[PDB]
């Protein structure tokens, strides 16, 4: 169960290492292809924070993924009877996978 679940473990973040080395070269495109602009410091900054904000937003919802994740770990590692699962989503995940 620990060689299984590691090894899905490893898929899951490694899904979630793709999806952020995508959206990190995209970004870095992007920025590279202001900087061919040359715009003003203004205009730099604006891109700058809007770039900045989005990979912020787009770590975010990684966690969000991965804390998810993780509380799938612990509720499965920890599970014994009598136990409450109040978010129906999680439930519902946990059913589905395993």
């Amino acid at each position: 169960l620990e060689a299984e679940m590691a090894v899905e473990r490893k898929a899951v973040e490694d899904q979630r290492d793709g999806e952020l080395e995508a959206r990190a070269q995209k970004l870095e495109a992007d920025l590279a292809e202001l900087e061919a602009e040359g715009a003003k410091a203004d205009a730099r900054r604006k891109v700058r924070d809007g770039g900045e904000r989005e990979m912020r937003q787009i770590r975010d919802r990684a966690q969000r993924e991965l804390d998810r994740l993780e509380d799938i770990w612990s509720t499965f590692t920890k599970l014994a009877p009598k136990q409450l699962i109040v978010d129906e989503n999680l439930y519902r995940e946990l059913v589905d996978r395993y």
